[PDB]
Formats: C-alpha cells, sequence, structure tokens
C-alpha cells in the first residue's frame, strides 16, 4: 500500500524546476513524485507531493545514522527507535548513541532498497 | 519562517498514542509537533503534523550520508545536492557516492541544531 505526504524541496522558482526537481527529490525518499507542488515560504521553501509505500522492499540496503531527538536511555531507545526510523521510511538496527547531552541523540537505521 | 509537512510515524492505534509519539518524531526532524495527525493506511500508516523551520541553526552539527536516488555525475551531484539535503532539512556538504551502480547514490548531509 502507498500514501501521500509533502517533502521540503527548498526553493522551488517555477513549474518548470518543480517538475525537473520533484522526482529527484521523490527518488532520495523512495517515492514517485506525483506532480503536485506548493511553495510554502516566499523565495525560500516550496514542497513536493510525494507517493510512498508503506513497506519498503528490494534486494539491496544501506545503513546510517539519523537525528532522533535527544533519547533518555538506551531503554527508551530501543523503545522509539522503530518508529523514529519509521518516519525517515526505514528500520531501526538498534544501535543509538547521545551526540550532545541533553539535546541531540541519532539512531542507526537501513533503508530496503 | 516556518512551514507543516505530515511525517509518516507508521501505525497510531489512538489519539493518545499519537501525542506521545508525535514530540518524539517531531523532534528526530528539528520540528514541532502541531497535535494533528491522520491514519493515511488503515492498520499500517499514520502521520503526525510536523512544523519544520525553514533553516535550523545552532553550534552543534552532525554529518552523515542520506539517499540522494541515483545521481550520474559530479555536475547533477552539485546541482541537486542541496535540494536533496534540504528535502532532510539539512545542508549539502558536496561530498557523495554512489552506493549501487545504476541504481543508488547518498549524499552528505550537515545537520545544524
Amino acid at each position: 500500500a502507498s500514501y501521500k505526504v509533502n517533502i521540503p524541496a527548498g526553493p522551488l522558482w517555477s513549474n518548470a524546476e518543480a517538475q525537473q526537481v520533484g522526482p529527484k527529490i521523490a527518488a532520495a525518499h523512495q517515492g514517485n513524485f506525483t506532480g503536485q507542488w506548493t511553495t510554502v515560504v516566499e523565495s525560500a521553501m516550496s514542497v513536493v507531493e510525494v507517493e510512498l509505500q508503506v513497506e519498503n522492499t528490494g534486494i539491496h540496503e544501506f545503513k546510517t545514522d539519523v537525528l532522533a531527538g535527544p533519547l533518555w536511555s538506551n531503554d527508551e531507545a530501543q523503545k522509539l527507535g522503530p518508529q523514529i526510523a519509521a518516519s525517515y521510511g526505514a528500520e531501526f538496527t538498534g544501535q543509538w548513541r547521545t551526540i550532545v547531552e541533553g539535546v541531540m541523540s541519532v539512531i542507526q537505521i537501513k533503508y530496503t532498497f
């Protein structure tokens, strides 16, 4: 199954640029650009409508760390990791670390494509 | 300046769960959960509305690689990199590399917080 969300694209100056760039942003998020887009902050930010899969499948994988917000402990990270990872369209591997005490932590996620 | 987008959260089974999870996903994406949410695929996927800032500033940073879709040349990476980075709420450092020939590349982004 799939669904749609708007994803930031930075400023998009024309429909011509949007139709060229939208598919690139979508591909980076394992989705497909629908053709619809909106400037949300004049000369500063636009978003593109991207169709995403509830579950990404494929035979390749890539692992990396992304922001997780500040996490209190490993036990909380194990509890919240899966959902935070799902917000990136990926899975949580269980690995994580705080990078700035009281401010920010990161989790390792796994992309399948 | 700010703007709002819906971010995947996986299935959310009650408003209570959404209010507990929404802030965590928002914090992982450097935004503020608005309290609003929607299920987009019954029993499989819900999204939480998050207010993002056009520009994320701060004295701390974290660099990492993220999916960039397939990139065919340094020229395309230079052109698309900042835009793809913006789609992650971050900045493009200029570094990138293909991870699966003809299928996928990644770019290095810098989160500032």
